[PDB]
């Protein structure tokens, strides 16, 4: 609950809104204290439980963070995985890690969100009648 201040949370939600003007992809952040040994499986469960599969193009992506460990997973839906190459999320991960290793938690998420919108834009361009399919709220567990 104290992971982020209200001002930091506002900056993150504003970064999602800006990223979603560059792509039809949908982005959410989920924060929790501790993860499971298989972090990918935990992020997949959270993605499901947040109903992030409810996008026309199956292009939702969850940035899952385990705050006590400062570890994270970028989990994209099937629409993304069917078209992108193996290095797709590298710039997003690097942008988050660069800031997390310096203790800049808010900035890591903002920078990752911005990078993710630009990466998704390559395969999922924003369209005039875009729908905001998933809430931009930070999910807390
Ligand atoms: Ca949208
Ligand atoms: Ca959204």
């Amino acid at each position: 609950e104290e992971f982020l201040t209200a001002e930091e949370e506002k900056a993150i939600v504003d970064a999602i809104r800006d990223a979603e003007k560059n792509t039809s992809g949908e982005i959410r952040v989920h924060l929790e204290k501790t993860s499971e040994i298989d972090v990918f499986d935990r992020a997949m469960d959270v993605f499901h439980n947040l109903k992030m599969d409810n996008t026309k193009l199956q292009n939702g992506v969850l940035i899952y963070v385990a705050v006590e460990d400062k570890t994270f997973v970028i989990y994209g839906d099937k629409g993304i995985n069917d078209v992108v190459s193996d290095d797709f999320w590298d710039t997003t991960r690097n942008a988050i890690q660069l800031q997390f290793k310096q203790g800049n938690f808010k900035q890591g998420l903002v920078d990752g969100i911005e990078k993710a919108g630009m990466a998704l834009a390559k395969y999922f361009p924003w369209k005039k009648d875009d729908i905001d399919e998933l809430p931009n709220t930070i999910s807390k567990g």
